[PDB]
């Protein structure tokens, strides 16, 4: 069965709600497991209290740097980096979950949520899931985003984990 995980999001001084994500363990089991484990914090580290450090309205939101908090760091449950598992899933529309990287085979913890179809990213980033509920919460983040991506108020994963 496909993992169901969540982020509770706080934007500035307000709780924004819950994002629920389905992970495609059927296609990218290793990549899905990394993300799932970082949501639950079962290895002793993960996305809890991590921020979204870039928000570009109508393009995407990026987060998952729980090491440095600024988009320069991160680590996976497999070590500092792990290989691109496959490129079978596409950045086909709103809510697609994909791994940020610094070139081939440099996956860590950073990820982005697409808020539009971005086919041009296919074959560059490993897609591993999709937002299934709380699309409004992803869209809410735009209130503190900008065209450059600079974030105006803290966007924090106040709580995260796995759902039944």
């Amino acid at each position: 069965n496909l993992p169901r995980v969540f982020f509770d999001i706080r934007i500035g001084n307000g709780d924004a709600g819950r994002i629920v994500m389905e992970l495609r363990s059927d296609i990218v089991p290793r990549t899905a497991e990394n993300f799932r484990a970082l949501c639950t914090g079962e290895r002793g580290f993960g996305y809890h209290n991590c921020c979204f450090h870039r928000v570009i309205p109508q393009f995407m939101c990026q987060g998952g740097d729980f090491v440095k908090g600024d988009g320069t760091g991160g680590k996976s449950i497999y070590g500092r980096k792990f290989d691109d598992e496959n490129f079978q899933l596409r950045h086909e529309g709103f809510g697609v979950l994909s791994m940020a990287n610094s070139g081939p085979n440099t996956n860590g913890s950073q990820f982005f949520i697409c808020t539009t179809k971005c086919d041009w990213l296919d074959g560059k980033h490993v897609v591993f899931g999709r937002v299934v509920d709380g699309q409004n919460v992803v869209k809410k983040m735009e209130s503190v985003g900008s065209k450059s991506g600079k974030v105006k108020e803290p966007v924090i994963i106040s709580r995260c984990g796995e759902l039944i």
